DNA sequence: GGAAATATTACC
DNA sequence: GGTAATATTTCC
């Protein structure tokens, strides 16, 4: 089966792919960098961001 | 099978 | 550059 996006009609691959996806019709940002406050969309975003506060040599 | 992580592309 | 958005791969 498929999961269309009933704002855009955007289709994707699963439900949970489906609904980060509708996480830009929102504005929603539910992740967070305790650093400098900026919130991210997803997991995977927030987490390459935060290897910017990486003084890491 | 499908969520989650991630690799990658798109967009500014 | 770096964040946004999704496509592909890992993991249960
Ligand atoms: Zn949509
Ligand atoms: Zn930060």
């Amino acid at each position: 089966k498929q999961h269309n996006c009933q704002s855009c009609g955007k289709t994707f691959s699963s439900a949970s792919a489906l609904q980060i996806h509708e996480r830009t019709h929102t504005g929603e940002k539910p992740f967070g960098c305790t650093i400098c406050g900026r919130a991210f969309t997803t997991k995977g975003n927030l987490k390459v961001h935060m290897g910017t506060h990486m003084w890491n040599n």
